[PDB]
């Protein structure tokens, strides 16, 4: 079977990667899900606009990815995650975010 | 440090993704540059009218990933290399490319 990817695309403020790059830095429960392999949280560079941060999560299948999708651990780490949308949202400096998913065909670690 | 993130991305015309995909089985240099960490070669799922391959080669740093970019063995592994916009690119089924630049702000694995 070949492993999942999922990324999630965060749209930001301009300038606003760093700070919010630092809400990733401690585990709240994503390495407990069976199948979970691999996180990287990545700034896209020379952006002119927006800021752009990707969150790529590597699965060894989407069924993994779903089960983490559909656990308890996945809500705690998003239960106080606001879009400058929201109601009490004003402040944060996340847009909008958008969600990829792709087969890996191929990989390689050295 | 920060580990570093250099992402081909391929726009293909449809159903080719597999084929394209089979040419990065076999290496060809890339693992001899120091530096040089992972590489993972991605279909995107989706119902769009083209296929979209992704290359992302992660490095420990940006220098590491310059250092391949002007090497011979990059030079090599993309001699035969087409786009059907070139004039003898009649058989390639690789619209076009489009690289993308990232910092690792974070990195987990299990
Ligand atoms: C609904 C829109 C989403 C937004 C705005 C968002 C943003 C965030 C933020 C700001 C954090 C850190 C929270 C904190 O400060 O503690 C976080 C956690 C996380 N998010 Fe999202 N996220 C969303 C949904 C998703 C989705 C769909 C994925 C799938 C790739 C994802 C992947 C992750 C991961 C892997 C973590 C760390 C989880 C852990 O350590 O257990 N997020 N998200
Ligand atoms: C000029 C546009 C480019 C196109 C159309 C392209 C496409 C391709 C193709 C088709 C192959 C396999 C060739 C074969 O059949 O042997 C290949 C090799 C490869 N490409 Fe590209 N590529 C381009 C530039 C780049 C860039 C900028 C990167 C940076 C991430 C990259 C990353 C790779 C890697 C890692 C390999 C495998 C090299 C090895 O194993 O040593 N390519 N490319
Ligand atoms: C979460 N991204
Ligand atoms: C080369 N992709
Ligand atoms: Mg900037
Ligand atoms: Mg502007």
């Amino acid at each position: 079977a070949h492993m999942f990817m999922a990324e999630n695309r965060l749209q930001l403020q301009k300038g606003s990667a760093e700070e919010t790059i630092e809400r990733f830095y401690n585990r709240q429960g994503i390495e407990t899900i069976e199948g979970f392999q691999q996180m990287f949280v990545t700034k896209t560079l020379n952006t002119e606009d927006t800021d752009e941060v990707k969150i790529l999560t590597i699965w060894e299948s989407e069924d993994s990815f779903n089960n983490w999708l559909n656990s308890d651990v996945f809500k705690e780490a998003h239960k106080n995650v606001r879009l400058k949308s929201d109601d009490d949202g004003q402040q944060s400096p996340i847009l909008s975010n958008k969600v990829f998913k792709y087969d890996i065909g191929y990989h390689y670690q050295k």
